[PDB]
């Protein structure tokens, strides 16, 4: 049985491509990305086609993480194939939960990332208005939060 998993934020070229990129790592490195079906992609419109935030590459070039990914906006086809669909922040998740009464099959459960934080951070803060330290926050936050829902799924 083939799992997917969909990380989501309002742009998806800062954290959610971060988180899809971390927890990619974390199946390949297991031997089980073939198990996994692994995305990310944004609520709005604003940056299709763009590539992540030049900054949050760089963040994931310190930590040898390949980041590659084209931003694309999330579709009714997503709440009936992904399993899961992850996001950021309360904003993100009230959007999803918005798309997700306007369809008809919703397979998927939106949660909110941090909720699999055993540091019991809930919102991973959107590091776009901030400095490095801020992208290497939300790095952490994403290991943190991918190993905790790779191993035991709400």
């Amino acid at each position: 049985a083939t799992k997917s998993v969909l990380f989501v934020c309002l742009g998806n070229i800062c954290r959610s491509p971060i988180a899809e990129a971390v927890f990619r790592k974390l199946v390949t490195d297991q031997n089980i990305s073939e198990n996994w079906r692994v995305d990310s992609a944004a609520t709005s419109g604003y940056e299709i086609g763009n590539p992540p935030d030049y900054r949050g590459q760089s963040c994931m070039k310190r930590h040898g993480i390949p980041m590659s990914h084209v931003a694309r906006q999330i579709t009714k086809e997503d709440f009936a194939t992904f399993d899961y669909i992850l996001c950021m922040d309360e904003s993100n998740l009230r959007d999803l939960n918005r798309k997700s009464n306007q369809v008809k099959t919703c397979k998927a459960k939106i949660e909110l990332l941090g909720s699999y934080d055993p540091q019991k951070q809930l919102i991973i803060e959107d590091p776009y208005y901030g400095n490095d330290s801020d992208f290497e926050t939300v790095y952490q936050q994403c290991v943190r939060c991918c190993r905790a829902f790779l191993e035991k799924a709400h």
